[PDB]
RNA sequence: UGUGACCGUUAGCGCAUAGUACAGUAAUGGAAGUGCAUAAACCAAAUUAAAGGCUUAAAUUAAAAAUAAAAUGGCUGGUGCAAUGGCACAAAAAAUAAGAAAGUUUAAA
């Protein structure tokens, strides 16, 4: 019942970066960390989401 | 799911299901128990041994089979054999991490 127009924005916004994908479908590279732009993984084509 | 110079009912998980019965005010602690068959301790029963004189010369056998005490009655559940139970890891899958903070990244045709 606490809730805004701000809030549930905010909710939304934020719940694609919650789902994760699979560790199976995602390669690390060796020793990159996150930066503007960069991640330390790349992705397989057509990744899957986490079963739970 | 896969493999074993891992175990085979005093073993292997506490459990061949049981965290049950039971102990405790409580927290808690925590069993026994598979199927078949002359094992041991253990209790009753079981002592001994005698025998002294028919006159003997022409049978039998398809074939085969058939005369001899290693062990009393019990109670108990070891040993032997088997597995609808356990132990260890391996493969696959699952789980998991973020730099930023109401803001943009990572998309194979
Ligand atoms: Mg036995
Ligand atoms: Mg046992």
């Amino acid at each position: 019942d606490k809730f805004d127009t701000i809030h549930y924005v905010t909710a939304l916004t934020k719940l694609p970066g919650l789902v994760h994908y699979r560790g199976a479908d995602l390669v690390m590279r060796d020793g990159v960390q996150w930066s503007e732009g960069v991640k330390p993984f790349w992705q397989k084509p057509n990744a899957q989401p986490r079963k739970h």
